């Protein structure tokens, strides 16, 4: 969790 | 057969959420483009085509999505009234754009469940219609989800039943309905045991054949007010989307999808 | 980084 | 414009 966030691109997160 | 298609005057088409949004809640660009193309072909020829639209919430529903990540922390660990605002927005920028490529006008009119209960609002709707779509102007009606509260006038008064009483009101003709799906199947379109009917009979069909298992509409609601609209005096054809050049082999003489008429 | 971690990609 | 196209892509351990 936190450390998949930690690492990603926002753009990502909306996914 | 037919023999009605060749004589329409006023025919009204209308485009679910299941046509205008593809993957990611992302304007299908394609499908709605080619289906406007057409249409603005079809109009160019003289016929006076009427256009419901449905895709409000699902466009909304992307745009806020981005509008709060952009504007989130760590929280990476929507009510409808304002999905639907910024979704019409949306889709009546691309109606328009898209229509200024053929010089064709368009002029967004809303209507809401709590105006077809007065006496002369309807007669007020017909006249402005009537003259509007006299200059080539295309008019544009949906749902106005912002302002909805909510038995009204159609049941669930979902754009179905909209577009069903719309053209029950106005004289016209050949409510055309596009879906994902090439017809009405019998039964469930997955199961081999379905198959497409070239036309509808009230008595031998409706009580016998079973269905159900798309945030604007919802099929079982398309029956009902296709039945309602028939039965007053208005032919109804249902043919899918997917292929937009359907709509014009539907208005040439030839048979795809399937019929509801006054006939027995 | 506390920083970071809370802002927004709006904030960035 | 390009900067913010890139954000859009950049990974949060990206942006130290
Ligand atoms: N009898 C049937 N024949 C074919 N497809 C059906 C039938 N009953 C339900 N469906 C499917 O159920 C889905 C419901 O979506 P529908 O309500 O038709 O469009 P929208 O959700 O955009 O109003 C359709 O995509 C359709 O394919």
């Amino acid at each position: 969790r936190y450390r998949q966030l930690v690492n990603s691109s926002f753009a990502d997160l909306q996914k």
